[PDB]
């Protein structure tokens, strides 16, 4: 799909099987959801943010549908006011800025 | 212009004199900039993000130069990691996100 950005770029997420929506956000490296459970080994990180710093779990090569797209990758878990869908993810689905 | 988004989406800007780069971030509602110096009256308000909140300065109808672009409208000045661009200023330049 093609969207304009006069309303937050919002799409459906499928998850380990949980339904959620999430930001597509340009600006995030890596993709963080706040609401989800997901199963295996992790690895703690800290990413970093306008009001500093957020500690989250790394779980690498989660299978994700993101707005009808089968992708894996890597998903950060942790407190964020929104789900955010990063370029980690942005680069497997072809998306492109325009203007 | 087109871009992918294998690396940051970081654009020449041009703000009362002074160049800097700057985040296309489509997951930012508002543009903030942190390295600039801008006249006249402001506001203060808060921005929360991933790490908590971060104190900012209002500055309304701004001339700005992004890519070449002119467009005005409201910038931010607080402390961010990172200078961005956000929908305020990107729906201006007609841009879209497609996959
Ligand atoms: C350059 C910074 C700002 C990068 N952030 C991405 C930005 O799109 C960020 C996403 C967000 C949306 C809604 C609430 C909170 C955060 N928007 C943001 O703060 O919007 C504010 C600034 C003015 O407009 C409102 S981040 O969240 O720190 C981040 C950092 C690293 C990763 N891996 C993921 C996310």
């Amino acid at each position: 799909p093609q969207i304009t950005l006069w309303k937050r770029p919002i799409v459906t997420i499928k998850i380990g099987g949980q339904l959620r929506e999430a930001l597509l956000d340009t600006g995030a490296d890596d993709t963080v959801l706040e609401d989800i459970d997901l199963p295996g080994r992790w690895k703690p990180k800290l990413i970093v943010g306008i009001g500093g710093f957020v500690k989250v779990r790394q779980y690498e090569q989660v299978p994700i549908e993101i707005a009808g797209h089968k992708v894996v990758g890597t998903v950060l878990i942790g407190p964020t006011p929104s789900n955010i869908i990063g370029r980690n993810l942005m680069t497997q689905l072809g998306a492109t800025l325009n203007f």
